[PDB]
């Protein structure tokens, strides 16, 4: 059972008000694993704000953004609901494969 | 008005509820509010 996390992302794919800087954070960042592991706090409050602000978790729209935080902002400094999500995503990759 | 009449406004036309929905998505309003109007838009697109 994924449904819910998969509903998350389709609202979050489909809505129009996606954030910008996600597209330059992504393209900034090339899944870059060390700078990533530079702009974690800033991540991490662009999606804990964007979700309470909106109901969307952002940064889905990038394949290399979403491996990073689910493995590397997992260790604590994210509350776990969105954590989760995020595993689930990659447990769909996953599961697929 | 949805916090004491418990009904959304500016729903009767076209216009508003359109500028409502792309203009109004920054903050402002609370999400659930937003995404009623969204639905309205999200339902237009299904009957096209």
């Amino acid at each position: 059972d994924y449904e819910e996390t998969l509903r998350l992302f389709k609202t979050t794919v489909t809505s129009p008000n996606y954030p910008e800087l996600c597209y330059l954070v992504d393209v900034l960042v090339h899944g870059n694993v060390d700078a990533f592991l530079l702009i974690r706090t800033f991540v991490a409050r662009c999606i804990v704000n964007m979700f309470h602000t909106r109901q969307l978790l952002v940064f889905a729209h990038s394949y290399a953004l979403v491996t990073l935080i689910a493995e590397h902002l997992a260790d604590g400094a994210l509350p776990p609901q969105l954590l989760f999500h995020y595993r689930n995503l990659v447990a769909v990759l996953r599961l697929v494969t």
